[PDB]
């Protein structure tokens, strides 16, 4: 679980959205396993606005932060699961890194502020949706 709470916005994964979530909706798209709900009260964070492919993630999992190399937001191909059928998932960031399914949510961060959020992973692997190009976040 995990949320970015950016102005008058709260950024989650598609998948573990709420009811409130959905009934205060700005924005979402499956293919990104990304959604976007309005606030009333002013958010904690700040988004970055950069290209760096080096961070930190939290990993609820092991109740850690951990440092991580990742690739530029993609096409990657995820296998089905109770939420998605199989499918390409776009602007998705791949690291050599430990997660579980219940670690999406997790933010990543850089010197600039935050990058993404956790939301795949595999055998030694975690995924991260990006939210860098999401500029209408910051207004
Ligand atoms: C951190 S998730 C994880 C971690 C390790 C392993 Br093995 C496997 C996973 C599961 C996983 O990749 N997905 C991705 C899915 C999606 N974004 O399409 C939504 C959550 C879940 C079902
Ligand atoms: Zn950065």
């Amino acid at each position: 679980s995990g949320a970015i709470y950016v102005g008058n916005y709260r950024v989650v994964n598609r998948h573990l959205a709420t009811h409130n979530d959905w009934a205060n909706l700005v924005w979402e798209d499956s293919s990104r396993d990304l959604l976007v709900s309005s606030t009333t009260a002013q958010g904690c964070d700040t988004i970055a606005r950069c290209d760096c492919q080096t961070g930190v993630y939290y990993c609820s999992s092991r109740r850690k932060h951990y440092p991580v190399s990742f690739s530029k937001p993609s096409l990657i191909f995820v296998e089905a699961s109770e939420y998605y059928p199989a499918r390409y998932q776009s602007h998705l960031m791949l690291a050599v890194g430990h997660s579980e399914p219940g670690d999406c949510g997790g933010i990543l961060r850089c010197q600039h502020g935050v990058v993404g959020i956790v939301s795949t992973g595999g055998n030694g692997l975690v995924g991260f949706a990006d939210v860098r190009d999401l500029l209408w976040l910051d207004e």
